[PDB]
């Protein structure tokens, strides 16, 4: 099936795994900012950069979540090469 | 803004940072997507390299605004320093 040795397609797995926890993790962090910044500016100035934010971060939590799968199905897939 | 400069600048750091590394992970998960796709033979992977491809423009147009954000709000800073 699959044409690459368990330990590559591990290394492989933690690149994707390792990936979805720190996209995760810089979302957290920039929506609690996007939320100080908005907050304490008042009008209209930052607001285009706000309606980018708001309309992309679903798409960047989709593909974090795509991430931990493909992390999901390397690992399974390892273990049914080495085995 | 009802935010110092030091603080705001804080702040753009993050942006900035979290850009770079961003791009970094899309960079390298491009790479091995590639890899993995090439040395799977038949449909198994195929719903993630889809998943992927549909998703990565939109993770980039994100690092993008996250570099834009970075520069409006040092220009920010900049302009409440010289407001006396
Ligand atoms: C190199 As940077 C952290 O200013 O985007
Ligand atoms: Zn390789
Ligand atoms: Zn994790
Ligand atoms: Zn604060
Ligand atoms: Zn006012
Ligand atoms: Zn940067």
């Amino acid at each position: 099936m699959i044409k690459m040795s368990p330990e590559e397609i591990r290394a492989k797995s933690q690149s994707y795994g390792q990936g979805s926890d720190q996209i995760r993790q810089i979302l957290s962090d920039l929506t609690r900012a996007q939320g100080e910044i908005a907050a304490n500016w008042e009008g209209q100035a930052f607001s285009r950069f706000e309606e980018q934010f708001q309309q992309l971060s679903p798409k960047v939590e989709k593909f974090a979540q795509l991430l931990e799968e493909i992390k999901q199905q390397l690992n399974s897939t390892a273990d049914a090469v080495q085995e």
